[PDB]
């Protein structure tokens, strides 16, 4: 019965905007009764509060944006999700579900359903659609989307005088974005646009905050999953990333952000829905005028001031006023949840959240004041305050690169790597050497037909990304005894935008874990040989919604998890000639430990990096060998 | 409508010669910037906020989007003029423009294209005055007296100049709200900017000789009393 | 490269000599190879003109604005016969880019032991006329203009009678070359070898 209720669960996500046109679905809607039905929820206190909401309409209006960071909002989907998480039967959940779809906004829904459907044990085998097949108007300039609303109600008749335009095949019409957006911010936006305005990162970062929801409070499962720590890799991981293509494209060191002004500004170019345009900040945007930006920087420095007296003087404060100390080595996981101020933190009323407020700030959302049912206001967010469109503004890189310094503070109090930590015995590296290392540009189709408005085509949009050609790292090793070992490799570049060569101190900040796998060593001499292809930390692309539907319709891989990095952005661009970077390779004893799944060896995720590194002890420590690359870049 | 009337790049023909052009400017922006002033009063916002030098507090976001989808152009609140930007050039070359228009006003004569003094002290002079203002097709000398008001335009639209060029030739431009005459009114800076206009003629205008009581008077007509029956108005 | 100077005038000696080592650009000799119709017989003015393509974020700069980065490299007379030519510079035949002059030692070695003027001082040193480029290529505009011959030793510097930067001296657009056929624009790259 899996193929039918997927299929299901799709047409539940076929045209968000429009209303239901299945008729089964709104006999369903007009049918069911949460008052009658309460037996069936375990949460009665949740139907009680959505009964409430829903008769006195007390609800965002639809058709409206919506963002999580407004505190409403998060009640209301907080609600939502205990009633649906709190359905005895699949068939109550799915019975919910349609009234919801039809009495709720379009993206609270399409959001709250996704995170359901992931953390529900009847639907650990559905499998969601993208984000960016779902709502293409966050992905798309909104040219593109006039124009392909444009050729789809000309009946294709008026499309064949547009050039731009093609048909690539049959039912399906292609454009191309390679020549648009003449107008744009270019200063430090423009040589990176190709990595930060990639639809799989942005995915990535929604199916990231999917499984791990601010708003929702972890389990036994959630509780293992180290939230903190990971919040803190995989924003180290990124900036890592964003630094290396910087210094690819000839950009620089990310700037720091300050207190009293930001020079870089940033114009989306993206149109909502409705068709309202985004905010735009400008250039040289004064942050010590007379405007309410200086009382937003003023409560984020007493909130961050507050953090870094926590972490300065070893403890943190209780709700009641109890010390509860963080100086031990495995106190990063409190540390990354009270610097994040979610639901999991032990204390929030104090440790607040000063992200959001930095997010607010450099969004330059003008805030009217305006609210509809007496209640809910009403607000235009900018890029920054949407997870799927954030990654598109260097602010957050800086704030970001903010948070890791700080997290770089509580790093250094920590006491340094031992010989012994950090020491095999009797494992030797001799030699490590890749094939080779080359980058190129290719095309990709995305499917934007779930935006049009059909009235009783399948138009797609043409994008240049990166990718890398197919590379094997093959290293020597001395291995004593035999032994079970794990293998890491790190990426770092090796000069800074100036030209003098990185410390390696320094380096450790920047190092990018590319890959980890286990292997037995046998006696004597070992080799081995590892295929990029083989990596299980980057996966492939995810079968788009069309693709899915086929093969569903007509009638598994394991390949293909929501929370892991797409291939393609794993290796930086490098330069036409060559660019120098450094390869790490370490070797460690293997001390042994669907939907959201990912466990590794017992130990800090950034080992042996998360901690500073010295060049004059990592004498005697022969497991850990540094080797120089060069990455070249293909032009067409 | 006005604009097709008398375009900037259409000189003059017999017809157009007695029209007066500049006298039509300085009437037309007296009389918008009075109507506009009466409305601010009603509605309870006050005078025309003076345009400075250094920076203008209002900004504008238009919300209209273009026939292909590309939104305009938006200049934020506390626009600041005085750092290293091409605004702080762009005033620049204003204030030089409008310090010759000043120059020109008070000598009481301007320059023409070879060197000559031409006396503009005469009350008659308003419409040369006016062209030469506008710096349009039918202006004397416009290589020395340029237009200003275009700059003023371009600087406080704060459309982001990229520099984009088509064929190699023609550029690329995302004009904003006060670049185009169908949409330029809905911005106060565009009030501003004719209100220090309008302080360059009251300038001019004061340097006249007041009106006498043998041209401002008619013979034995004495007005009694003067009643309206009522001032409504309604949405 | 590397090359030294001689520092030793300002050592305060009482009753040897020091160098220093410094690192300088230089570039291989080239030679440049034009094709040309002629028509008539005549005796003609070819000028070189190098310029950047692409400005620092990657739009390729129109004409217009490179006519204030166009830089002169070579100008040299020539006879162009009838029918098919070729003209087949040197880099190292340029008199406007000199060698090195001979130091205060060398001079001085010279004329106490008992001429050349292809050393003056006001010619630009030969090793800073071509830019360095970058490794695997840098992209740039060559720009060639052949014109006729109008008829016009330590401060002594003449050549046809005409405005220096001619034709860029103005601003230039393409719509307006054509017609031109003595103006050609090609591309090239220059490459940086790296040690
Ligand atoms: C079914 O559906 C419903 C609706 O969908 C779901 O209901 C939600 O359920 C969650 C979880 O139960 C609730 O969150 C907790 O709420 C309680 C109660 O908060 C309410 O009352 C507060 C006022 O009383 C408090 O303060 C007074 C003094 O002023 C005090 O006398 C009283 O005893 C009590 O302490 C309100 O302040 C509060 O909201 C107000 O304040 C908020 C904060 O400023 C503000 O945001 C609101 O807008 C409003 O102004 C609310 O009305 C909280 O006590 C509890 O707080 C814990 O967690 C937070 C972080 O989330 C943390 O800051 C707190 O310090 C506290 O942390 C303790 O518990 C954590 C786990 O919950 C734990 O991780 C911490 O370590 C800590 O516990 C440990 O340490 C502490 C000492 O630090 C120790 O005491 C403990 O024993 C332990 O050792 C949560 O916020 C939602 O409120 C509720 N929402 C709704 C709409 O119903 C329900 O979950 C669903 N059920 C199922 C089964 O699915
Ligand atoms: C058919 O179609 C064609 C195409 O559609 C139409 O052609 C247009 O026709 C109009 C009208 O004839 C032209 O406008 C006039 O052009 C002339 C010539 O300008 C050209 O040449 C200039 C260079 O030569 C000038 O300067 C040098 C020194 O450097 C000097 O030696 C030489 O004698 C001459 O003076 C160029 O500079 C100029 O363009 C360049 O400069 C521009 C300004 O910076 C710049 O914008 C350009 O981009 C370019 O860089 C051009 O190539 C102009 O002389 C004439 O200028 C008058 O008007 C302007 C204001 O518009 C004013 O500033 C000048 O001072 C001058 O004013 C005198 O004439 C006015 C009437 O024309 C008069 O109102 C003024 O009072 C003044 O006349 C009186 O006072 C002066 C002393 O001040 C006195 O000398 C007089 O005798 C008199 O007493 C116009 O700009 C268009 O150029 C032309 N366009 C094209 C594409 O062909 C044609 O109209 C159509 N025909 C029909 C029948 O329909
Ligand atoms: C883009 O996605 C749409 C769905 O949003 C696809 O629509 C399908 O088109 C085929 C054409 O043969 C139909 O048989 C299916 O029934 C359609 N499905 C739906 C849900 O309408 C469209 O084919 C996709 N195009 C591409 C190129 O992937
Ligand atoms: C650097 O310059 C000094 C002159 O300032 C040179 O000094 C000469 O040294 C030779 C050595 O055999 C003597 O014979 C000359 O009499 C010196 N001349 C003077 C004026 O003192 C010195 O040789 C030069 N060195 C180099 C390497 O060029
Ligand atoms: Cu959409
Ligand atoms: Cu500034
Ligand atoms: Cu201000």
């Amino acid at each position: 019965t899996v193929l039918d209720r997927q299929y299901k669960l799709l047409t539940l996500f076929f045209h968000p905007h429009e209303p239901i046109h299945i008729k089964e679905q709104q006999e369903i809607a007009a049918s069911w009764d949460l008052e009658k039905n309460i037996g069936l929820y375990e949460n009665a206190t949740a139907v009680h509060l959505t009964i409430q909401m829903l008769h006195n309409n007390y609800q965002v209006p639809r058709g409206v944006p919506f963002t999580v960071l407004e505190s409403v909002h998060r009640f209301e989907i907080s609600v939502y999700y205990s009633l649906l998480y709190s359905a005895k039967t699949y068939d109550t959940f799915y019975k919910t579900a349609v009234f919801l779809r039809q009495h709720v906004n379009e993206n609270l829904f399409v959001n709250v359903l996704s995170v359901v459907i992931l953390h529900r044990s009847d639907t650990q085998d559905i499998r969601i659609p993208p984000i960016y097949d779902v709502f293409p108007s966050y992905f798309h300039n909104g040219e593109i989307m006039t124009t392909a609303q444009r050729i789809t109600t000309h009946g294709q008749r008026m499309l064949e005088h547009y050039p731009s335009t093609y048909v690539w095949e049959n039912n399906v019409v292609i454009r191309h974005n390679e020549t648009a957006w003449p107008y744009y911010c270019n200063t430090e936006s423009m040589p990176v646009s190709y990595f930060t305005h990639d639809v799989t990162l942005n995915a990535l970062y929604y199916n990231i905050k999917l499984a791990y929801p601010i708003w929702l409070r972890s389990d036994a499962c959630a509780i293992k999953e180290k939230r903190g720590e990971l919040f803190f890799f995989w924003n180290k991981q990124l900036l890592a990333r964003y630094y290396m293509e910087r210094l690819s494209v000839g950009l620089g060191e990310i700037p720091e952000l300050g207190l009293n002004e930001v020079e870089e500004g940033y114009v989306s170019g993206l149109l909502y829905h409705n068709g309202i345009p985004y905010p735009v900040r400008p250039n040289h945007l004064v942050l010590n005028h007379q405007t309410w930006h200086a009382e937003a920087i003023e409560e984020i420095e007493v909130y961050e001031n507050r953090i870094r007296d926590m972490i300065d003087q070893g403890f943190y404060i209780t709700n009641t006023g109890e010390h509860v100390s963080i100086n031990s080595p495995d106190s990063i996981d409190v540390l990354g949840r009270l610097i994040e101020a979610n639901v999991d933190s032990p204390n929030v009323q104090y440790y607040k959240d000063f992200i959001s407020i930095w997010k607010k700030v450099l969004g330059n959302s003008l805030v009217h004041e305006s609210v509809a049912f007496n209640g809910i206001p009403l607000v235009v967010p900018s890029v920054l305050e949407q997870y799927q469109t954030a990654l598109r503004d260097p602010a957050y890189y800086m704030i970001m690169k903010r948070v890791l310094k700080l997290f770089n503070l509580w790093h250094e109090h920590l006491p340094h790597y031992t010989t012994k930590e950090l020491s095999v015995p009797s494992v030797k590296i001799e030699k490590v050497e890749v094939d080779k290392l080359l980058t190129y540009f290719e095309y990709t189709n995305f499917n934007v037909t779930n935006h049009l408005h059909l009235n009783e085509k399948s138009v797609l949009v043409q994008r240049t990304r990166l990718n890398h050609k197919v590379f094997t790292v093959r290293v020597n090793v001395k291995s004593g005894v035999a032994k079970h070992v794990t293998v890491r490799f790190f990426l770092a570049p090796k000069y800074d935008s100036v030209g003098n060569e990185i410390p390696l101190n320094v380096n450790t900040q920047n190092f990018l874990l590319i890959d980890i796998f286990n292997y037995e060593l046998k006696e004597g001499d070992n080799l081995i040989t590892r295929v990029s292809s083989d990596n299980l930390l980057v996966t492939d692309e995810i079968d788009s919604a069309s693709v899915l539907f086929n093969k569903v319709d007509s009638a598994l891989n394991m390949k293909q998890n929501i929370l892991k990095t797409p291939r393609h952005l794993l290796l930086p661009k490098g330069r036409v000639g060559g660019m120098p970077f450094v390869l790490m390779v370490y070797i460690s004893e293997y001390h042994a430990p669907i939907d959201n799944t990912i466990r590794l060896t017992s130990d800090t995720l950034g080992f042996p990096v998360d901690r500073p590194l010295f060049p004059w002890m990592l004498t005697g420590v022969e497991n850990i060998f540094l080797q120089d690359v060069q990455i070249y870049h293909k032009p067409t």
